[PDB]
């Protein structure tokens, strides 16, 4: 899996990408990873943002579907046309697959400018397809076509230019330490896990774990941010901000409406606490927990084009669709989305941004009780 080393790229905030090809002869294009969704969608118009773009034209390979997808979104939209054609992975696994593509024709603040990738690959389910679940994923083509092993896994590490990898198909062992612990899919549609127990600084919120859960948790590679339920978020910020009483900041920041700014190499990272989510694990009454430290969630940002020092960004923030498990979490760990198994796996990244003081852990096995209860129904 040597090959799939390092096949990530992208910068802060703006998602990572992995370089594809589309269509005969193959159109080179850097695609988002997103396992939050699961079309595969690809600019196919001189949008001014764009790098480049699917030209059907040029495609011998191409099929129309005679369908047309409209995506709208709170902020944006994209809509396109939809098809067919053969899709490969220049640093993934050595095969060609017939996939579904939606060549987009129109947008709203979807692409970014400044970024260089030019369409989207959901790795989730077809359940949330778009139209309709009749729509095969990307990864579901590859798994029934090949003898690709139904499974992937990522590493993002995040460092201004990230990088990582996705290898398809299986599991490196040089991208994390000690074990892989297990929590299962509880449904496949969003990559959905329940999370059981929360802790900040070793302290837990005391709420009923359904509200962790209200009315999703997700695995989300194509978000930035931890996003929490309101009422988790509150509470989870309430103890943020006491564990963090040290120092004192403005209640915008911590709605991340400002930024926080200290003198270069004078973040106090010890002032913030720890996050440890307990997800639900493998065996009845037995869970997990994962540790992130404040370099995962203060996010720097140096895109600051109005100053000159170590500014950051607070990178939880709340939700009305429930818990996303995004870059912020994903960077701290090896993450195998084991789909043959129905179940995620986490494990210590190789590549997570530490101090001498603390370390990302992934930790097991406790004994949580009523676990199913945490699940919104
Ligand atoms: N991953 C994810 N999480 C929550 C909601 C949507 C989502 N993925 C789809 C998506 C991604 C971006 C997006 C744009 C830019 C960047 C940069 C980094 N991450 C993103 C995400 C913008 C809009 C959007 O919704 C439209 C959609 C729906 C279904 C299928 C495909 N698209």
């Amino acid at each position: 899996f040597v090959e799939m080393v390092d096949n990530l790229r992208g910068k802060s905030g703006q998602g990572y990408y992995v370089e594809m090809t589309v269509g005969s002869p193959p159109q080179t294009l850097n695609i988002l990873v997103d396992t939050g969704s699961s079309n595969f969608a690809v600019g196919a118009a001189p949008h001014p943002f764009l790098h480049r773009y699917y030209q059907r034209q040029l495609s011998s390979t191409y099929r129309d579907l005679r369908k047309g997808v409209y995506v709208p979104y709170t902020q944006g939209k994209w809509e396109g046309e939809l098809g067919t054609d053969l899709v490969s992975i220049p640093h993934g696994p050595n095969v060609t697959v017939r996939a579904n593509i939606a060549a987009i024709t129109e947008s709203d603040k979807f692409f970014i400018n400044g970024s260089n990738w030019e369409g989207i690959l959901g790795l989730a389910y077809a359940e949330i397809a778009r139209p309709d679940d009749s729509l095969e994923p990307f990864f579901d083509s590859l798994v029934k076509q090949t003898h690709v092993p139904n499974l992937f896994s990522l590493q993002l590490c995040g460092a201004a230019s990230v990088g990582g990898s996705m290898i398809i198909g299986g599991i490196d062992h040089s991208l994390y330490t000690g074990s892989l612990w297990y929590t299962p899919i509880r449904r496949e549609w969003y990559y959905e896990v329940i999370i059981v127990r929360v802790e900040i600084n070793g302290q837990d919120l005391k709420m009923d774990c359904k509200e962790y859960n209200y009315d999703k948790s997700i695995v989300d590679s194509g978000t930035t941010n931890l996003r929490l339920p309101k009422k988790v978020f509150e509470a989870a910020v309430k103890s943020i901000k006491a564990a963090s009483s040290t120092e004192k900041f403005p209640d915008g920041f911590w709605l991340g409406e400002q930024l926080v700014c200290w003198q270069a190499g004078t973040t106090p990272w010890n002032i913030f606490p720890v996050i440890s989510l307990y997800l639900m694990g493998e065996v009845t009454n037995q869970s997990f927990r994962i540790t992130i430290l404040p370099q995962q969630y203060l996010r720097p940002v140096e895109d600051v084009a109005t100053s000159q020092d170590d500014c950051y960004k607070f990178a939880i923030s709340q939700s009305s669709t429930g818990t996303v498990m995004g870059a912020v979490i994903m960077e701290g760990f090896y993450v195998v989305f084991d789909r043959a198994r129905k179940r995620i796996g986490f494990a210590v990244s190789a590549c997570h941004v530490h101090d001498e003081f603390r370390t990302a852990a992934v930790e097991g096995p406790f004994v949580t009780l009523d676990m199913e209860d945490c699940g919104y129904n």
